[PDB]
């Protein structure tokens, strides 16, 4: 089964190269005809055809080394790769999750799935590391590209793959929910400058889902309960309404229908 695939290297990368990359992955998850406060909802995991499951991100690097990162566009994650003649799988949460994934990389010659989720709790305990000690940038992502190649052969140990998935997850799916993340990356890639995401980034990327429910839930644009979001210094404030919102997140998950 063929599904849209989106290229990037980080060979000659420049902010309007990954910029270009991250509008075509943000273009391919949504349809674009639910919109709630301006946001738009990916598409409903319930009733969704297989065959417009999910989309592939193709990374090379100055290596000309080759990944290609599945993402699922009811969320927008990575739910696993492929290099050359193997690929592998992020333990399925459900059994409709562990059907749909046997549709990817249905040729290749090796699949494997991991024991482990890739949800960011299991990633940082594998890394031996949190994102905050993590650093993003091109460099960062051309080593993590290399590190997920090299697993085929066991040229990379479990941690390094761990770290390798959490710089990829922040730069390609965390940057296409947000804005705000599309941009910390965008001044990275400009400046020359590797360095982990500050408290501003790594809390909107936790409050992902409870954002999307708060924003879709809301009574007419207003949140029931605030969420506690951090300012780059660490400093907690409070969101209470959809208009702070609309500059920061770019998609959200599915929550429920439209309200009255
Ligand atoms: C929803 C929302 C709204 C705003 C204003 C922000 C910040 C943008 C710059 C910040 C700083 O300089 O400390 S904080 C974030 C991270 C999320």
């Amino acid at each position: 089964k063929q599904y849209p695939i989106i290229n990037f290297t980080t060979a000659g990368a420049t902010v309007q190269s990954y910029t270009n990359f991250i509008r075509a992955v943000r273009g391919r998850l949504t349809t674009g005809a639910d919109v709630r406060h301006e946001i738009p909802v990916l598409p409903n995991r319930v009733g969704l055809p297989i065959n417009q499951r999910f989309i592939l991100v193709e990374l090379s690097n100055h290596a000309e080394l080759s990944v290609t990162l599945a993402l699922d566009v009811t969320n927008a994650y990575v739910v696993g790769y492929r290099a050359g003649n193997s690929a592998y799988f992020f333990h399925p949460d459900n059994q409709e999750d562990a059907e749909a994934i046997t549709h990817l990389f249905t040729d290749v010659q090796n699949r494997y799935t991991f024991a482990f989720g890739g949800n960011y709790d299991r990633l940082e305990q594998l890394a031996g590391n949190l994102r905050e000690n993590i650093e993003l940038g091109n460099g960062p992502l051309e080593e993590a590209i290399s590190a997920l190649y090299y697993y085929s052969t066991g040229g990379t140990q479990l941690p390094t793959l761990a770290r390798s998935f959490i710089i990829c997850i922040q730069m390609i799916s965390e940057a296409a929910r947000f804005q705000y993340i599309e941009g910390e990356m965008r001044t990275r890639i400009r400046y020359n400058r590797r360095s982990a995401p500050d408290p501003s980034v790594i809390t909107l990327e936790n409050s992902w889902g409870r954002l999307s429910t708060a924003i879709q839930e809301s009574n007419q644009g207003a949140f029931a309960s605030p969420i506690q979001l951090q300012r780059r210094n660490g400093s907690k404030f409070s969101v209470y309404d959809v208009s702070i919102l609309i500059p920061i997140i770019a998609l959200m998950v599915y929550r429920c229908a439209p309200p009255p």
